[PDB]
């Protein structure tokens, strides 16, 4: 499983951990 | 209010807690 | 790439067309 | 750089801090 | 199921149709 | 408004159209 984690600077990224 | 935490293994799955 | 598409009903699914 | 948290009471609501 | 549609301006919105 | 649009491939992109 992974953690979906999400970031903005827009664009927004979610990272897969 | 809940919090949507999201996690995936793809199928991504917002759990509603 | 795949076209994400998001369903609620609780808990969120996202599928990855 | 800013992180999306998201709430739910239904509206999904993404603040980005 | 609804539809799960995002929007965004600063914070996101997600409505469910 | 701008719509948000996700894709992914791992990360996910949301782009706001
Ligand atoms: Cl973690
Ligand atoms: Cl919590
Ligand atoms: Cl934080």
């Amino acid at each position: 499983h992974a953690k979906l984690v999400f970031f903005a600077e827009a664009a927004i990224i979610g990272l897969m951990v």
